[PDB]
């Protein structure tokens, strides 16, 4: 079903100046389309979604079309202007029910967790294998419940910011490391994770060195932490285990403007990072990969976004599709 080298692209269910792309006009180079976004109202727990164009039937039909072409269409929950709060079981149930309703209604292939607020590790929540914070416990539970409610081809992805994942190397509390229990809690159902390697400033690798976003070294350092695992919160006895290589992707801006706070990397530089991550071929960078000979099963690239890509001469899709096809 799903290929071993993927391009996952976010699709704007809204017009932010880059315009609307009808689903059938989405470049075939994208293997997975993350429809953005499912959003909540007053109760911050019931997720709603209405297509930006066409009737509900029309939209479902376009999705069915994409699916017939081998593409996956995923519902992304978030993001910048999305918020899900599950303080208790009642909220969790509204969340589960609303999501399942949407999946059925439109025929989504799965869900993408793209929540960048309302997620914190409470005081005393110190063990990523056994979280205690309601938001986190309930999210894990809801995700597992939803996943179990659908067949083997259900797709589960997530796009946390680096502080929530790799940031766990520095601290475990508040937002720092906060997605680690989520990842660990659903690892057996996780298709892949694509951390947002952008609007991130700098990041500390497993070598204790600081790297700047938008550089080949940074891309390798951040991905390697998921490919290899790493000690959490300065505790050598608290190691976050490696994910399967096929569960690891990297999230990138399709264009400089797609990440106004920085993060964009030129395909030329990114290919150096990819060749190092995948084939173990160095490029003279400062960061030394955990595995000398690479992680060939590395899953691919995610991008914000399909709409930005189309506005930027299809630079992202053309460059990386050709790269991965060439493997
Ligand atoms: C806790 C936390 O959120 N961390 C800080 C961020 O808040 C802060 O700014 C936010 O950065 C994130 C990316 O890390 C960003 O969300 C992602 O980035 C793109 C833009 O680069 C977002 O695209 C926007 O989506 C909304 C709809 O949700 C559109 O209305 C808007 O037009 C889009 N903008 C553009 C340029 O296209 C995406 O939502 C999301 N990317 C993905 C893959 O989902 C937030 O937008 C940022 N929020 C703010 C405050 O602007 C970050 C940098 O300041 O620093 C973190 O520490």
């Amino acid at each position: 079903n799903l290929g071993s080298k993927l391009l996952v692209g976010y699709w704007h269910n809204f017009d932010n100046g880059t315009g609307i792309i009808k689903l059938k006009d989405v470049s075939p180079k994208w293997d997975v389309i993350n429809v953005s976004f499912g959003e909540t109202g007053g109760d911050r727990s019931t997720v709603e979604f209405s297509p930006v164009y066409g009737t509900d039937a029309d939209f479902k039909s376009d999705i069915s079309y994409l699916k017939s072409k081998g593409k996956k269409v995923v519902l992304s929950i978030g993001g910048q202007n999305g918020v899900v709060l599950l303080p208790d079981n009642a909220a969790k149930d509204r969340f589960i029910n609303s999501i399942q309703s949407l999946i059925d209604k439109y025929g989504f292939d799965g869900i993408d967790i793209d929540l960048g607020s309302g997620i914190y590790l409470n005081g005393n929540d110190t063990n990523f294998k056994n979280p205690t914070t309601p938001q986190i416990v309930n999210l894990i539970s809801a995700i597992r419940t939803i996943s179990d409610h659908y067949g083997p081809d259900f797709l589960l992805s997530m796009a946390p910011e680096t502080a929530y994942v790799q940031g766990g190397y520095s601290a475990y509390g508040s937002i720092w490391g906060a997605y680690l229990p989520i990842i660990y809690g659903v690892k057996d159902k996780l298709t892949y994770i694509h951390v947002q390697h952008f609007n991130a400033g700098s990041g500390i690798g497993m070598d204790g060195n600081n790297y700047n976003q938008g550089t080949a070294d940074y891309e390798v350092a951040m991905a390697d932490m998921l490919l290899h695992g790493f000690p959490v919160g300065g505790n050598a006895n608290n190691i976050f285990p490696a994910l399967r290589s096929d569960q690891v992707m990297i999230g990138l801006p399709a264009a400089p403007a797609a990440a106004p706070s920085g993060g964009y990397i030129s395909p030329t530089e990114m290919k150096k990072a990819l060749n190092y991550i995948i084939k173990g071929v160095p490029f003279g960078g400062k960061y030394k990969l955990s595995n000398q000979s690479g992680y060939p099963a590395f899953r691919g690239l995610m991008s914000w976004s399909i709409n930005w890509d189309a506005k930027n001469n299809f630079e992202f899709s053309n460059n990386y599709r050709t790269y991965f096809d060439g493997l």
